[PDB]
């Protein structure tokens, strides 16, 4: 029977995580360990200048006060599940994580916190907010797949839903994130006082969202399965940036 | 003459962020947007619910009320800044950026909104608290470097500076991110009451730091350069991961 750390970044009363937990809660063991708030956007952020907090539901959820993702799935591997999970899944999140948007997603950050453990952690995203039953459908179905058979390579597991009813679902595909051009929208709103506040804007449109990308299979109602790593190298760049500091004669006398 | 955007994760009131500014004013325009406190930890974190207020201090240093390093660049190139800047310079951070660590990083966060301009946004950091001094010479040839001759691949920047006088600094390294074994350290500490908060401890001890890792690179007295992205796809698990699927038989009726 599986042990499940489930978590997400919307928090403990949203009910992406609500709907799941009472899905994984009919054939494995779980544990919410998820923030006490709407943490979307804190991607992965981590409190170390403060000792953390936690309140606990009458259902045995817990909450981190002011505790970001990461915090919660820290704290829950490390500290507050024993014995500990087998597995962490984050999600179902409230909309999509997807393209170069992932570096900013809580969703995805929580589940990174879960890249040590024996099954590869999951990150769950709905794209909109209607079908959570089909998310939680989606999600069952890849934890039986990982009870049949372990999965070899891929530490992280990036799922993205359509928001259609299952039947409509056409699939699943493996790919790749793709990438939006520069978010650049601010948004002023002045203050009582005339004093202008900025909001931040919505995303760029998308860019790389072509062959074999993350958008485009969710576009075409296809769930998007993309193995993410921690590592941020551009390993394609090594000879450029080397060869570069040569001809400038930086890093060299000569 | 470069227009230089620069911030940091420390906020406006580092040492390394005032030492930097002043080593960057004597031949670029400098306008600094940070953080109003320490936000170290921030990761690429931004503040999607509220709108952020800005406050200026005599010297013309423009923090970001809450602001997280990411909103804070976000903010500093898309309205804050006009004419908008050529490059976006993230620190000198007091400690280092290294390995997998730099997922959680606001230093690497806020240079990696600056990964849409003419120059590659750099990250620099100070292995240490003392030789600012070295790491605002480093980033000064870099500088240097960028006026001579245009990068033509990699966005991103990593810099880690050792904290060593600069006539003991043995080179450059261009490097890759290393890694560490699982963090799993929590420090309990007691409030008054007797109700248990928890501590994020320190990390795990460095696994991958050997052949052209930012570790070694740094542990050895040379300056490192990684160049980063913001593609968090695990390419090499692209196929594992079809198979596994197909294997199990999800996403497949056969
Ligand atoms: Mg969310
Ligand atoms: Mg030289
Ligand atoms: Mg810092
Ligand atoms: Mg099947």
């Amino acid at each position: 029977s599986m042990r499940i750390l489930l978590s997400n970044d919307d928090g403990v009363h949203a009910p992406g995580i609500q709907t799941l937990a009472k899905a994984l809660r009919e054939f494995a063991d779980v544990q919410v360990v998820a923030p006490d708030r709407n943490r979307s956007g804190a991607s992965n952020s981590l409190t170390l200048e403060s000792s953390l907090r936690t309140f606990t539901f009458d259902n045995g959820d817990i909450a981190v006060q002011m505790g970001t993702p990461t915090d919660c799935v820290y704290l829950g591997v490390n500290a507050l599940m024993r014995p500990r999970p087998d597995i962490v899944v984050s999600g179902i999140n409230a909309g999509p994580n997807l393209g170069d948007d992932v570096i900013y997603s809580g969703t995805v950050a929580a589940a990174m916190e879960g890249r040590h453990l024996g099954f590869p952690a999951l990150a769950v995203s709905l794209n909109g907010y209607q079908h959570y039953d089909t998310a939680a459908a989606v999600t069952c179905a890849l934890l039986r797949g990982l009870s049949r058979e372990p999965l070899r390579t891929g530490r992280i597991l990036n799922v993205n839903v359509p928001d259609l009813p299952l039947a409509q679902v056409k699939g699943i595909r493996v790919t790749r994130c793709g990438s939006r051009h520069p978010a650049d929208k601010v948004i002023p709103q002045e203050d009582p006082r005339g004093n202008t506040l900025y909001w931040i804007g919505p995303p760029g449109d998308k860019y790389d969202a072509g062959p074999d990308t993350d958008f485009a299979a969710v576009d075409e109602g296809y769930v998007s399965v993309t193995p993410l790593h921690v590592d941020l190298t551009a390993h394609s760049a090594h000879d450029v940036v080397s060869d570069w500091l040569d001809s400038v004669g930086v890093g060299t006398q000569w």
